RNA sequence: CUCUCU
């Protein structure tokens, strides 16, 4: 999207401290996040005893302003009450919905669950 | 005294 005349520069986010418990939040950091710029790809972790998220971004820009109105506050009905704040790593690096993360221009993501192929990875013996 | 090498 990016359009805002303002500065910005830091692409991805730590997202601490939702109203959340497991991956649906990245779908749902998707559909709030979405009312400001371009979303890119979600990690979810338990970090320890916390719950964060991980997001990148298209747009820093429009990052920089989700920043702005949703590290500042929430939104509505006291339920979007997130900590939120640019990574050090500023360039994030999906896995696996398996336990961990998707992305949104993969499929999205797997789970590691992908087949064989008897042409060339069987192929020896195949059945 | 805070951020995933499934």
């Amino acid at each position: 999207d990016a359009g805002m005349a303002m500065a910005g520069q830091s692409p991805v986010l730590r997202i601490i401290v939702e109203n959340l418990f497991y991956p649906v939040t990245l779908d749902v950091l998707h559909q709030i996040f979405s009312k400001f710029g371009t979303v890119l790809k979600i990690i979810t972790f338990t970090k320890n005893n916390q719950f964060q998220a991980l997001l990148q971004y298209a747009d820093p820009v429009s990052a920089q302003h989700a920043k702005l109105s949703l590290d500042g506050q929430n939104i509505y009905n006291a339920c979007c009450t997130l900590r939120i704040d640019f990574s050090k790593l500023t360039s994030l690096n999906v896995k696996y919905n398996n336990d961990k993360s998707r992305d949104y221009t993969r499929p999205d993501l797997p789970s590691g669950d992908s087949q064989p192929s008897l042409d060339q990875t069987m192929a020896a013996a195949f059945g």
